[PDB]
């Protein structure tokens, strides 16, 4: 469900519709 809290892409993708997921903080 939640992505990894160690991916720099999780921050960049956070501002994209193709990545509206929720990375586990």
């Amino acid at each position: 469900n939640c992505w990894r809290a160690e991916s720099d892409e999780a921050r960049r993708c956070y501002n994209d519709p193709k990545c509206s997921d929720s990375v586990c903080k």
